[PDB]
Formats: structure tokens, C-alpha cells, sequence
């Protein structure tokens, strides 16, 4: 019995320091933000603005000259200058209290460098796999977290190295700091805890910057996920489009009983008025037939594989 | 211009006394496969023949050799009242011409068009014909003869094969599918000879269906094949949206979201999970109601 | 090829037209208005049945009620007239209404 | 026999000069145009934009400082600076060529002033009723245009000016330069020439600025006109929602002959006799629901012209 | 929540041999007015007597077999509606359904009371002569979970406002009100917010008698009330002035194309400033075409398809309290 995972979006505001940088990004290229460029424009120019707002929605310190001037010290402003870090601190504080172990994924390897300095400030034991990590190295990091009686509590990972088929069921909480453009990549990270071997309830917390670019990003991925599901469940609709032993029999048998009983002519054979009765009743049967089938789905139209295995006759 | 959606009507037809005799004879001369005794592999081929012979019977008994009274063969009223579809067609054509409409008649079998040719001459219906025969039969010449302004023609006999060639017959408004193709898209490609850009009137499609016989069961299996084909199309369209990258408009709407607003306790921390989970379930509900 | 409704003030005149429609071999239905609701429902639907056998329909002027449909007929003959012009006017509107 | 009038919407564009002024009007208050500000704003701000766009769809010279700079002349620019003037110029020309005379209506008197300068420029003999026109004046103006063998050709009026019942049947063409918000006003202006005494086919041309504000104005009036017709056509409904003598007489006489005929029990009772097994009840309920459907589906589909009882029905004889 | 629509079924009923005798006697005692000869006051009496006969002969004095007046099966088999009701109630009880029975005449509920006692049917009654504390005692005694009561007798114009008897699913209109809105109130004592099961309403109608004709005249006024409703909606919308949003859609229409336009707009751009007769013929041809198409869209909007803001209908309750 593997329990279904709880997915909860956590909608987060921003700090005043994030606000100033969110403004500076839009200000430094306000001509492009207003969308006054040509259509010959490569996607790069607008994609650069997107990446900055993603860096801004994560932590302001990713920009050069953003973190308070030298020296660079690990303080409380590493937490209270980023909206996500404030909620992350109390969530980690409460998760640790209830005896649960957490996996923390992110898109940017430079943000794991920030969570690197944060876990030292809070005394949290942790591991880290970048996707820039060696193979034998990331085996030792997996075992250290999965060894019975492990010292570790947090596992920092990029979404790249998350989806490799690995197993991290020794933890039970998944925190996505930021989401990937490809939704099936975050689902590869959730299925590190939520897979065969997990004994406890896996809960996934997704950090979303409300009323910003991350909220709109969440909708784009939510669409692609729904599109991915429609294409998967309607996949067998094409092999179903490409006759059985039971269908051919039912085709031949349809009216055979009524035909053998006939001794004169058949249904309508046994006036121009006579044609208006046929066309009217024929249109009625046409309406009901089209309405019944054109509302169906692949759950009905799909032929199971054992349906071609004609074995005996249910009704002689 | 306005192109009215086509009205497709199944015309359910019975069988004459002669058809019943042959329909029984087909079923009887091969009852072992019909009762299910066919077996594993040989059976599937035996059943495919019985299907085709019954369809010949639903079309016309005279398609079987030895059915029509022996030589010579003269075209009289027995060509009509010995086939259920012919009786309905004879009076339907009588109404179609009287209301000033011209009709295309399609068929799967050219030997049935041979019967329809004998019918038109017997009744005086001016016609043209395309068999898909590319041997000295220029199909272009008949199309022009039928479309000419003030044309003498009234009926156009075609095989469903030769229909889907990009030919244009918009001067007719009625299509009668004497019998149906196993592939629904072939019949739909045959309807678009009249129901295409250039048509001014309401196109009505009459599909002859032998009620309570094999043609009625085929009609249901055609509805299955036609509908899931739509699903493959919908899957293909949905497939593109999943593979499509973001446009410049898609990127800009993402950037501008909330840009204007920026320029302008654990009982409570637990409220985020309540407020977030409420919005999380709410977000999924919007997309789970989409579907193909 | 036309189909006709014939109205009259007197049910005993429709008795005469009944013998006439038999003498000439005409198919017909009849609503005295002193018939029955189910009986006149059948008389209506049989006359409006797509492919109807009947040709004439025998009616008394104030019989059918309000809003019955006999648009499958296209000719109306008022054998005699009502004192109130609306009774005849509503008899014509069995045929001259939506669907004709 | 009075022929039904021909009403035609003539969809017109705008000159290059109008587009400049049309843009300025939309620009000078673009906030209200995009639907910005509070929902508490009074209707005054938007209605002012409507007025300016209405004037701009009529003629740009209704704005001060629009007509080409001083000194001011009256020439062809009075025609080609407004799309409605260009269509009207050839329309009026074709109207006089076929021996037809025309009534031209407008909402704005300052537009009839512009049309006055046009009529003098082209040498058209005309009359004018303004609504700011004394009673004895418009009487003489009516008579002048209605005199047999009249010199005049165009009659300039405001849609409201004359009052009820004035007669201008010596014209057969009506041109609505701009439309009114209530459709009865324009409809009354057509019926100045479309009334008893009119011999020729009345044709009404309604100038409409396509793809602008006046096309959207027109749809609303056409709706309000359709609403009015439904009210008026249904005005007989409340007086019908007592009981006539015949209505009370029909209730009593209904089935009374069959009652006098009966010696035992009536229908349901004679056939079954005060004892009912399950099968007999089941027929009673199936027959009733069937009669219930046919009865409801017959009356819920009706209209006022079938329910309305003529007053001559009370003349029981 | 989901409120299942009410199923209204007219149950057409005949008359017993006793009813036929009295129905004939009523018509005969004033055959002069029945024939055609002027005062409706004479007819209004005949109508009311026929309604009593369609309901029950024992409403006429001296009809029931002479003293002593015993309550037996003759209370049932001498009235057509009673025969149908006795077997209808018997089936209603077997399928676990409870029924409210309305009537225009309180003396008929008196007959139904004697019937309920004769059959052992537990009942309650609200006569419009019933005290508030006595009404609320009957409402609760009928609604309490696991209640013993089965039939609830009420007058159609009892006048209870907002009375709730949703614990019953069947309503029987023994006779019909002249105002269809009054009967709809009686239905909406079981078919209202709170009802969980399928409400079935049986309207007893004496077939081929006066009650069948009343049934048809009720549908006419019922439709005319719907037409007044629709005339009211069309009237309100016709006098309504434009909203700030309606004015906004008028201003915004084509505003983008004008901002898009650099030179001239539309007709002045298609052939500028000088128009030959071929130009005017094209404008007038397309103009008369768009005029016909525009009129056709609005000529198809009838009273029966109007934008409803409030959702009243002549076929649902007015909210009006009918205490007569």
C-alpha cells in the first residue's frame, strides 16, 4: 500500500529587497517588457528577462552586488531578504519537530549554494547532488541519507539529477523551491520519495511566488501537465483505430434469426407517403445513434486484448 | 459565403422476398462458421466471405448469378421490386427530381452501378458515370458534362473509390450512399463532392441501411470507427500543445503578470497551507474539466 | 396532391359527409368535438403521421380546442360559417400556423 | 394602397481628418476608454465621449478650429472632409435626377447649419424646420415644400422639430444623417413622408458610420425597437389574465349530453365498477400522464393571437 | 442542492351511478339556463353545484342513505374520486410514500376525515380554522423522524405561509382551484427547498364533465400569466438606460481600428472623395444586404426567449399567500 501524495502550493510574497530588484529587472529593459520589439527578435531577449525574474523570485543574492557589501557573512538577512526563505525556515523548523525527513529540489545550482550557507547557519545536517556531481560521489550521498540511523535530515538536489531512477523513500517530504518549465521533471523529483519502499505519507510542498511571474509559470506547467495526460490516456485510441472473431460473428448473426423465420418479404417490404414514413423515422434513429456515439470516449471504444480470444458461444 | 452543414440521414430499408431466399441461402450453405464452429484461424477468413455475400444480397439479388430469370434479361419493373433498396430509391428519386434537386449516387460495387444504369435508362434519367476505370474512361469529361450550366444530367453514378480524387460536383445538392464503405472517411470524402466550397444549397446525405440485417450492425461499427478517428485527431492536436514551446506572446504575458503591482505565526502559517491547498485543488479543477 | 380540412357548425352534417367520403372512397378522420380527448389525439396524429393514409378530415368548427396542429393539410373548406368570426378564423389557423 | 417603406442602412467610413479627430477624442480621455477608474464614476464622463464621437461621425467642422485655417471658405472641403457628406453628395445628385425629393433629418442643428452651406453651395432650393422655429414659420415651411410645383428640393429637419402629424408626402425619400436613441423618434420622421397621401414608394436611407460608435449605437436602438414590438404585441395579455357567458356556458354544457345518456355510472366507473385491481390503476395513470403531456405541450407553445378572445365572442346568439 | 422537478399528472376520473343521478338533477333543475337563455349568477350556481357533485354526492343534503348515517364502504364507492383515491393511497403507503391531500371545500376534508378513520389512516389537518399552536402541533407530529402519521389533509387556501411538509413526497389535488397559482402553493409545501425525493402531484379531474373543461381553461390563463411575465421583462429592458459598461462597449467599438488607421477609414479609403454611380450601387447593395441580415437576427427574438434577470414563471409559486 503506497499512499497518494499531497501536493500543496505555498503562495509566497516578496521582501522589499526583492521588490527593488524586481523593479530594476523590468526597468533595465522596459522597452522589451512593454513588448515594443520586432518579430525578427530572437527568443533570447525576452528569455533573459524571464530568467532574471526567476532568479529574483528565488533569492536576490543571485545578482552581482546585491548581497550587502563586503564582508559576505551568513546572517538573518540571508533569510528575511527572500520571501521563500522566511516560510522555508519555519516549515523546516516544524518538519524537523514531527520526525519527518525532507527532500528539497530546485532549478538553480547557485540557489543550492545559498541553501548550502543556510543549513550551516541553522545546524541542519544535509547532503547535496548538483547534477554536476560525480557518479560514485552521488552514490555515497544517497547511501549516507539512506543508511539506517542517518545523521542527515535535508537533501539538496537540482531537478536535473533527481530524475535518474534513484530511490529516496527514507525521506517523506518533498519541497520544490522553484518549478521546472517541464512539469514531468518535477514529478521525477516527487517520485524519489513517493515510490516503492515508502512507508509514510509523502507530502509535496511547491513554493510559488504569488502575484508574480512564478504564479503565471505555474499555470503554463499546469496546462502542459493536463495536455500530457490527455495524450497518454488517448494514446491507445490509435491502435483501436487500426475486426475481431467475435465482431465478424455478431455482424453475420445480427438479423439471421429474424431472416430464417421470414416466409414472405422483410420489414418495410412486407405511396409517396410510404417514403415520408421511412425518411422521418430514419432521421430519428440517426439522431439517437450519432448522439450516443459522438459523446463516447476511449474507455468505451477501446477493445481489450482478450476480446479477440473467441473461446465459446455465450448464446447459441 | 454560407455553406450549410450537411444533413446525414440513415434510410432503413427491408428486403424483398427474393432477397430473403438468397440471404437465407447464404447463411445456410455456410452455417458452421455462422454458428461459431469456425475455429481459430481458418474461421476468420470464412467469415469475411459470408459478410461480403450478404452485402451483395442487401444491394441486389441480381448480383448473384442464376438469380434473375434466364436469358435474355430484359429490364422491367422486376429490377426494382426485387430489391428493397431499389423500391425506396425509385420513389426517393421521384421526389428528388420533382423538388428540383440533382443527386449523386455512390456505391462500393461497380456491378451495382451496372444495375443502376439499367434503372436510369428504364425510367429515363439522364446520367453520367465514373467507375475509377482509368482505361480510356476520362473522368474529367463527365464532370464537365454534369456541371455545365443548364445541364441535361440528373444522376451521377460513382464508385466510392473514384469519389475521393479532388473532383468537384457542387452543382448537386443530394448524395445517396446506396451502400456504405467500411472506412467512414471514404464516405465522408464522397459526400464532399457536393458539400464543399461552391455549394449554395443544403446538402442532404441519404445512407441506405438494410434494417435488421448485417448492414445495421455494420452501421454501428462504423460509428465506432468514425468517433475514435476524431479522438486520434484530438490526440494529435493535444500532442502539439504539449510539444510546443512558448511564443513571444506567451513569454510577454508571463513577464507582465504582476509587474504593474510591483511598480506600484504558525496558526497563520498553517493558513497558507489552507489557503494554498484551496487554490491548489482549485487550480487542478479548472484543467480536469477540459478534456479532449 | 392537396389535403383538406372541412369544418361545419352541425355534427349531423358531418354525418352526411361521412357517408359521402365512403361513397367516393375517401380516407378520413373525424372530431365531433363531442368525441374524447384520447380519441381526438389519435385522430390528429393519424392525420399528421408522416405518410398518412387519410385525405379528408371532418371537423366541427369549435371542436378541436386551442392550438391543435393540422398543418399537414393545406386547404380549408368552411361548409358553413359561425356567428362569431373568430371561430372560423381559428378553424383556418389549424392549417395556417407554425410548421406549415 | 400605401406601399411599405424601404429602409436601408448605408454603412459609411470616415475621412482622414475624422480619424485624426476621432483619435484625439479617444486619446484625451483614454483612461475612461479602456474602462479605468472606479465603478463609482458618474455617467457624465463616458456620455461626453459619446457626444464627441457622435459629432465626429457627423462632421469634423462641428469642432471649433477644425475647418481649414482663416480665412474660411465654403467649397469642396465641406464635402470631402466628412464621409457622410461624400455619400450624400452623389445620393442627392441621383435623387434629383430621378425626379425625387428628399427629407433630411438630423439630431444636431449645427449639422443642419453645415447642410445649409452645402445646399447653397450646390444651388439646392430647400426649407428648414429646426425645433427652434416658431409655429407660424414652420407652417409656411411645410406649405412651401408642399405647394404644387414647388421650387424646393431638400427639406432639412431635426428628428424632433415639427411635432406630431405634420405632412410631407410631397417627398418620397428620407435621409437620416444620424440616428436617435429611441427608435420611435426616427420612425416618426419617416412617417412624415410615409403616410396617407403619399403616392410613391417611400425609401429611407440611414447613414451609419461603420466600424465606429454609430454602428454600435444602431444595434441598441434596433434592440429597443424589437422590445417595444413584443410589449405592444403582448399588450392584450393582462386584460385576459372574469368569465364570459359562453365560457361559463361551455363549462356546464361540456359532456352534459353524455351525462343525460348515461343511466348507470360514467366512464371509469361503468367499465370497472368501483373495484380496481393494480392493472386498472396503471392504465388510469398512464392515460392521464399521456393526456397531460399533450395538453401542456399544446398550450405552453401558444401565443397571444390564439388566447385572445375577440369582443364579438361576448355577442352570444 | 439538487431539487428534483415535480411530476404533475392529471388523473381523469369518472362518476359513480349516484353522481350521475345528481349531475342530471342539477342540469335538469335549471335546464333553462343550461340551454342558453342571461344572468351568469344563475350559471355560477350551476357550476358550483356540479363541482360538488364531481367531488362527492354526500355534500348534497339527503344524498347519503337516510338516518342513521353510517360510515362504511358506501362513503367510497358512491364517489368516483374516492374509488381512485382509496387504491392510490393504498399503493402510496406500500411504496413508503406519504401524501398531502388538498381540497377547495372544507366539508370534503370532513368526508376524507371519516374515510381516514374508516381505513385506519393516521392523519393531520389544517383547515384555515386551525390555531397556530394547533397547526405547529400537526406540522411537527407529521414531520418528526419515524412519524406515525401518513396523510395530511389541508385546504388549498388554508393560507399557511412557508409551511414545510417536505417529509411527504406526494401531493393530491382532490379538486382544482380557479387560480392555478393557488394550487402551485399547495405543491410547494412538499416540493420546496428541503425536499430530497421525487415529488409527484396527482390532480383529480372528473373526465367528460365540468372539471375537464375547467382544466383546459386553467392552462389558458396559466399561459397568459407567462405572457404577462414576459411582457414585463421586455418592458423593463426597453425602458432601461445604458450601463457604464454598455456605454463603454459602444465607445470601444472600432476604437482599435481607428488608432490603427493612419490615413482614411473605410468607405473614404475604398474609393476616396469622388464616387461614381458604380460606387453608390455597391454601397447601397451591401447596405440593403446588411440591413436585412441585421433585422433577421432581431426578428427572431420572441417573448418566450428573453434575458431573464429574476427567474419567475407562471408554472412555479408566486410566493403569494392564498388565505381566502
Amino acid at each position: 500500500s503506497l499512499l497518494p501524495k499531497k501536493e500543496i502550493n505555498v503562495y509566497i510574497g516578496m521582501s522589499e529587497m526583492q521588490v527593488k530588484w524586481y523593479q530594476k529587472i523590468l526597468e533595465k529593459d522596459i522597452d522589451a517588457v512593454n513588448g515594443a520589439g520586432g518579430k525578427r527578435e530572437s527568443k533570447t531577449r525576452l528569455l533573459n528577462i524571464v530568467m532574471q525574474l526567476r532568479k529574483c523570485c528565488n533569492h536576490p543574492y543571485l545578482f552581482e552586488g546585491a548581497e550587502p557589501g563586503p564582508p559576505y557573512t551568513t546572517d538573518e538577512h540571508l533569510i528575511y531578504n527572500a520571501g521563500k526563505m522566511v516560510v522555508l525556515d519555519k516549515l523546516l523548523k516544524r518538519i524537523q519537530k514531527q520526525g519527518s525527513r525532507v527532500l528539497i529540489f530546485s532549478q538553480m545550482s547557485r540557489l543550492l549554494d545559498i541553501l548550502e550557507d543556510y543549513c550551516v547557519f541553522r545546524g541542519y545536517k544535509y547532503c547535496r547532488i548538483d547534477g554536476s556531481t560525480a557518479h560514485e560521489d552521488r552514490i555515497a550521498a544517497i547511501d549516507e541519507y539512506n543508511k539506517p540511523g542517518s545523521d542527515k535530515f535535508i537533501f539538496l538536489l537540482t531537478t536535473r539529477a533527481g530524475g535518474l531512477g534513484i530511490n529516496l523513500t527514507t525521506a517523506d517530504i518533498v519541497i520544490l523551491y522553484d518549478s521546472d518549465w517541464n512539469p514531468q521533471a518535477d514529478l521525477q523529483a516527487m517520485d524519489r520519495a513517493h515510490r516503492i519502499g515508502q512507508t509514510k505519507q509523502v507530502v509535496v510542498y511547491r513554493f510559488v511566488t504569488d502575484n508574480a511571474i512564478e504564479e503565471k509559470v505555474l499555470e503554463r506547467a499546469a496546462q502542459k501537465l493536463r495536455l500530457d495526460q490527455l495524450v497518454i490516456q488517448q494514446g491507445r485510441a490509435q491502435v483501436a483505430a487500426k475486426a475481431n472473431k467475435d465482431e465478424l460473428l455478431s455482424m453475420i448473426q445480427h438479423g439471421a434469426e429474424k431472416v430464417f423465420q421470414t416466409k414472405g418479404a422483410f420489414g418495410t417490404m412486407a405511396d409517396d407517403d410510404d417514403i415520408d414514413a421511412i425518411l422521418q423515422a430514419g432521421e430519428t434513429r440517426t439522431k439517437e445513434l450519432n448522439a450516443r456515439y459522438e459523446k463516447l470516449g476511449i474507455d468505451d471504444l477501446q477493445k481489450f486484448t482478450s476480446e479477440s480470444a473467441y473461446e465459446w458461444n455465450g448464446e447459441d
